[PDB]
């Protein structure tokens, strides 16, 4: 293809599962550990990751997945990031459903300046139930209103970040004209769900605005992508499925008047690379390993796969992206050049994963012509390979 | 006295006037500078400063003066700052009026875990009558009721932090046990103002939680901070009148059943300091000749003062803290041994100023054994000689 493949890195402490903490190399703490997620930063940018990603939630229980108990926010940990980080976006996610449009808009846009233009907003519609009642809310609005809610939203925010002109700070000592009166634009909106005069507090950054990024999978949740989203992220459950998506939400897109190379589609995989497949399949199984049978409690697959194996991977399904660099590299070219993907979101979980993906995948990527030998630019914008609106 | 003098650092940006910005040693750009604010920052850890301060507001219009239009939001600049500092605390500016609890909670016990337990809170009731505007309210409650809603807001957030107890997370990778299910609590809050169920998604930090801070000159915000806040601020208007005020609060603070030296009083300066009385001086002359004499359109003093030097001094006044190192650490003792002041925060706009007070008011403090002689620990209570609540 013309374009490059991209890849962005979750970044989530001790890992997306019930027991996998309970491995040796894995830090019990990690998820409130400022030098993993620097470490893990920083070896993505070597890597030459288009981001970092944040997931987040608002809601637990004592059964909630240990990483869910106790955890960075996500636009702290992001800040902190980007003093110790340099070229990488840094990507957050943040609910429409409860905080504020100015608040939300400031933090992001404030992110941006830190960063160099390197901020990336993660728009969650429809947070957890359970998130409601942490908000002073007795209940989550319906799925169609909860859409509703997220345009105003975005709309609020992306007006604010507008209310000031690139080039509006004159900066001029001789006359004491600081701004361009002109170039300063109160929003003055008074919408259903927000009423938000303006101005912003804070003006452009080096990208411009922050990058939205979206994952609705419902109807509704594709089109809304379609329409507002820079990039978004989706699952990679088979080839098949995720190449009829793609496909989808680029028609979405150009239905609604967009470019569809405007829009970057990044499914989520979670590869287990090692120097041949032998090796990968038992760091798969050491970690399958790690549940207690129990969950036996908890399909027609002639592997030769007893009940104990069969409990096992349902309880963690093992990757396609798995065994030697060369498969991996070879199922990724496979993904981009079947338009099933622009790039990838990579998990990285099983410790060691994120680094022999970036020793060992990416040098073949590069090799092959299908991912670049250095960063583009300084903004996330530049990297994605998207223009600044303004 | 038995204890020591501590120091906060305000970083303001372009600072807190119409013109000083105007100065040719001024970056104009300062407000949005990461460089800006890492430096300030790095030099008040170079004088052992207890903490930086970063205020805050949530309205503006063209009329704001400039460090207002255009500024980084606290949570975010405090994070960054975060990973390029060690031992000096963190303290942000937030508003009760407009954000859930929850989220405040989260962020904050957040960059309390990415610092190391530095973060601190300056709490604040009563923001702007037109920042109720920027979060879809028509106005602003009632001075009483700003109060009322801010008790409930902290009381919230704190029982929040303490969803999970210190030794908690037991980490047990042989038996599973990740956490301890007896230690973590819910808040279960049905109040007035806001219902939260809990638990939060983050654990105690090293210094247990964020300290509070607030500023409350009113008879109810005196109360409220006396009641509440581990620190409090406020105006050094005169030596009588801080007085005064300090022992006021320690006064209401014994009523509200606690020990008064567990809240500590910092008034704010900004002190001017040069070699000579004559260099000080002509470095605050450089600054109030800045504003264009205009507001003459804008009190006995026989100093033969002219009506351009009295325009001048009605806009930008001459603090008492001018002058040598030592008449500012003088002036300091005197306050300090007054029970005026259990610190100061310092404030720093002209260029120079917290270079100048760290490399030549520091020392002697130090020399006269009123101020120590490294840092007490790396959290924020350690270093005002706070104890940890849990």
């Amino acid at each position: 293809r013309a374009d490059f493949i991209q890849f962005g890195a979750m970044i989530h402490g001790v890992g997306g599962t019930t027991d996998g903490w309970r491995h040796p190399d894995v830090d019990p703490s990690a998820s409130t550990n400022i030098e993993f997620y620097m470490k893990k930063a920083q070896t993505a940018e070597k890597g030459l990751f288009s981001f970092i990603f944040i997931a987040d939630g608002l809601f637990i229980s004592e059964k909630s997945i240990p990483h869910f108990l106790n955890r960075f926010e996500p636009i702290t940990i992001l800040s902190a990031l980007a003093s110790v980080t340099k070229n990488i976006g840094l990507v957050g996610t943040f609910s429409t459903s409860f905080t504020e449009p100015f608040t939300i808009s400031r933090q992001l846009m404030s992110l941006d300046h830190i960063s160099g233009g390197r901020a990336g907003w993660n728009l969650v519609t429809s947070p957890q139930e359970g998130a409601a009642r942490n908000h002073s809310k007795s209940n989550l609005p319906e799925h169609t209103e909860r859409y509703e809610i997220a345009q105003e939203h975005l709309d609020v925010v992306r007006g604010l970040w507008n209310s000031w002109e690139h080039d509006a700070f004159i900066h001029n000592k001789k006359t004491g004209q600081f701004f361009d009166q002109a170039k300063l634009h109160r929003l003055n909106h008074k919408g259903k769900y927000f009423q938000v005069e303006g101005p912003l507090n804070i003006g452009r950054s080096k990208q411009g605005e922050p990058v939205v990024f979206q994952a609705g999978s419902s109807e509704t949740g594709r089109q809304f992508a379609a329409k507002n989203a820079d990039a978004i992220f989706t699952h990679s459950n088979s080839l098949e499925e995720t190449k009829a998506f793609y496909a989808d939400v680029k028609s979405r897109a150009a239905d609604e008047g967009r470019d569809p190379s405007s829009v970057r589609i990044f499914p989520g995989i979670s590869p287990i690379v090692a120097d041949t497949e032998e090796e990968a399949e038992k760091k798969y199984r050491e970690f399958a390993e790690l549940i207690p049978i129990e969950n036996a409690v908890t399909e027609a697959k002639a592997r030769n796969l007893t009940l104990r194996e069969v409990a096992q991977e349902m309880a963690f399904p093992r990757t396609l992206f798995i065994g030697t660099p060369e498969r991996v590299a070879s199922l990724i070219e496979t993904w981009f050049n079947a338009e099933a993907a622009d790039g990838f979101i990579v998990g990285s979980d099983i410790p060691g994963t994120l680094d022999a993906f970036v020793e060992k995948v990416i040098p073949i990527l590069q090799e092959r012509g299908l991912y670049r030998q250095d960063y583009r630019g300084g903004t996330l914008r530049e990297n994605l390979g998207l223009g600044i609106p303004q």
